[PDB]
């Protein structure tokens, strides 16, 4: 806000970096056979915590 | 190759960081209405490139 005006790094910081940090924490704990898929599912499941 | 020998940071670097860098670059160019959904969809659509 305004997200469209932010430099690249800041835009990513204010949209996806926090949920990615948490998703990667959980990925690193669980070490699943399908890490990319696992992470994608994690993002969809947990988006409300990070404002989606 | 042997992912089991890779600690947390190496493991993440080998498995998800490359596609994340690529997907985040696309996300930052598109700046779509739902960034989290966009990125999750990107991962599924493009994970085949990362074997």
């Amino acid at each position: 806000v305004d997200l469209q005006s932010l430099p690249t790094r800041a835009y990513l910081d204010q949209t996806v970096v926090p949920i990615l940090l948490q998703g990667m924490a959980v990925l690193a704990k669980e070490r699943p056979p399908n890490p990319i898929e696992f992470l994608a599912s994690y993002l969809l499941k947990n988006k409300a915590q990070f404002e989606d």
